[PDB]
């Protein structure tokens, strides 16, 4: 029975009003709910389908994300995922298949 | 009490015979132990201090790699980690200071 990992690449954070203060700081221009991409992997489903580290994650088959878990479940359960994701005033959609890698060749980040 | 994470920003899989074929295969001019890093994270201190993926990751502080729990043991353990890394036929030295996060603000890779 072989050891399988289903990933798209991204170092995920859930959005808390502390973090939206952070990015209000830094962006004052520019979203109180979803996923935000602190990381993308190099060689992922999310670097090749255009995702960007800043991006929120606010939807995933047009159900609405607020906690990680959440995007944990559908990577692990879905594919691909229709991520809809807030970019500054960009309101963009993405289709992301998980990547599977079998007999335990995932590894693990360090 | 902050939840810390300590991190260098590899993708690290075990050496073992299996992948050494494959290594072989690709490399036939081209190590039957260590830690190989199948990717490394962009804003990383891996990436920062010049670790690429492909390298094999071989001691850390003069002490023998085998096993990826070593490594990772390291890496929450020991600052900063002089790792000796096998790139083809060149022998390198690289120092990687893991990069701490507090507040559990580094998230989760997914």
């Amino acid at each position: 029975g072989s050891h399988m990992k289903r990933f798209i690449g991204i170092r995920m954070r859930t959005i808390t009003p502390s973090l939206v203060d952070e990015l209000k700081a830094s962006n004052p221009d520019f979203v109180s709910s979803g996923i935000y991409v602190q990381e993308v992997a190099p060689n992922s489903p999310s670097q090749r389908g255009g995702i960007q580290d800043g991006d929120i994650i606010v939807k995933v088959n047009g159900r609405p994300l607020v906690d990680s878990s959440e995007l944990q479940e559908a990577v692990l359960t879905e594919s691909p995922l229709l991520l809809e994701v807030r970019r500054g005033n960009d309101d963009l959609l993405f289709s992301i298949a998980p990547e599977v890698v079998m007999g335990g060749g995932f590894g693990r980040w360090v």
